């Protein structure tokens, strides 16, 4: 099921799971490999296989995702090809104020929609997402990243994870 990459393109991103390199195959897509001690005890080649079916899930029932379309491996490093969102910002880096939100009006107008359509999928569905996160494009769009999991559960873990992003894109709309 992994494809072997013989050869990877320039580095890109600063994701502390994963190391993002530029497909040397596809431009529209990167390589990204787990990076040491970051899969626990679980064999990287299962947290691999687990995102990829979990990406998919979501994907077929409607949310926005990174989309992932191959296992890969490189030497002995494991991953999995996915779309490269460019100039893409890291939700943790924002919740943790390591990075901020532009204060383009249309960025972060996307931000509060895509928001609240995701929480209300959450809501309507009743699931829960294991270890969500998400990139935001370079217009303000959500993407989830990344994810690990998703079962039928109560939504409100996974709803806070987006409020937590979403309460920055609010304080920005409020500042006129």
């Amino acid at each position: 099921a992994f494809h072997d990459v013989p050869s990877l393109g320039q580095k890109v991103g600063a994701g502390s799971q994963k190391d993002v390199f530029h497909s040397r195959q596809d431009p529209r897509q990167c390589i990204c490999l787990f990076r040491p001690g970051t899969t626990g005890s679980i064999p990287a080649e299962q947290y691999a296989q687990k995102e990829l079916e979990t990406t998919k899930q979501l994907k077929n029932l409607g949310f926005p995702v990174v989309d992932a379309h191959a296992l890969v491996k490189h030497q002995g490093s494991v991953g999995v090809a996915k779309d490269f969102i460019h100039n893409a910002l890291d939700s943790e880096d924002i919740v943790n104020n390591k990075k901020s939100l532009p204060d383009n009006l249309k960025f972060n107008k996307n931000v509060l929609e895509d928001c609240n359509a995701i929480i209300r999928r959450l809501k309507n569905l009743e699931v829960h997402i294991e270890d969500l996160q998400f990139l935001v494009d370079h217009n303000g769009h959500v993407l989830i990243n990344d994810p690990r999991d998703v079962v039928r559960s109560s939504p409100d873990k996974s709803i806070s994870k987006v409020n937590e992003l979403r309460s920055h894109a609010l304080n920005n709309l409020l500042d006129i």
